[PDB]
């Protein structure tokens, strides 16, 4: 008891398939509740189930995804008939990745204990999205460089805020409209930013913003 969505999966229609894969769908999900799985549909082009932690996740990106745009598509999102996201049956995307992922051990994931939830921020979505975990010495130029090699609009607009005793930088990105920010979202997040000082790339994680721009 408690959310009012009756499963912990989702169901989402209108995407595109020629651009989404699991991953890309992580991306936009995860700022709703953890994500466990995802599952491309067989029957249904266009289609996925997203396998949240519970059902207030499924309650958040209903209500704030349903009927959104993205590459030109009405997304339509609602819960699924399924209590669960079963493996079987899987099949091979055209980019090679698998049409089932499970993303229930991710670090990627926001919401794994409720101190960690808290942080999210109510996620409405924007024309602006809100970066952090960037690299110290970031620049408008390096997110340029990567939206090119994604394939993916450049912001019309960037800031980096100002940060001391701080190990990563953060900021906001803008575009036009929300359109382009929830599809640059499914690309973008988690991008793994070059660390010029460590091993280990910076991991970008993006949110939607309230700000009316990147300012």
């Amino acid at each position: 008891y408690g959310p009012h969505a009756d499963s912990p999966v989702l169901m989402v229609y209108g995407l595109d398939q020629s651009k989404m894969n699991c991953d890309r769908v992580f991306n936009v999900f995860c700022l709703y509740g953890n994500v466990e799985k995802v599952k491309f549909m067989k029957s249904k082009p266009g289609a996925a189930m997203v396998e949240m932690a519970d059902g207030y996740a499924v309650d958040r990106a209903i209500t704030h995804l349903n009927n959104n745009f993205m590459f030109g598509q009405k997304m339509n999102v609602c819960v699924s008939k399924q209590p669960a996201i079963m493996p079987g049956q899987s099949y091979g995307l055209e980019d090679g990745s698998c049409s089932y992922k499970d993303f229930s051990e991710s670090r990627n994931n926001r919401f794994s204990t409720p101190e960690q939830a808290a942080k999210n921020r109510i996620q409405h979505p924007s024309n602006v999205l809100h970066f952090f975990n960037a690299p110290l010495e970031v620049t408008e130029e390096n997110f340029f460089e990567i939206c090119d090699e994604l394939g993916v609009k450049r912001p019309t607009s960037v800031k980096v805020f100002s940060g001391k005793s701080e190990r990563s930088s953060s900021g906001l990105l803008e575009w036009d409209s929300k359109s382009d920010a929830l599809e640059t979202l499914g690309f973008l997040n988690h991008y793994q930013m070059k660390n010029p000082n460590g091993p280990y790339p910076y991991t970008l994680k993006l949110c939607f913003s309230t700000a009316q721009h990147a300012s």
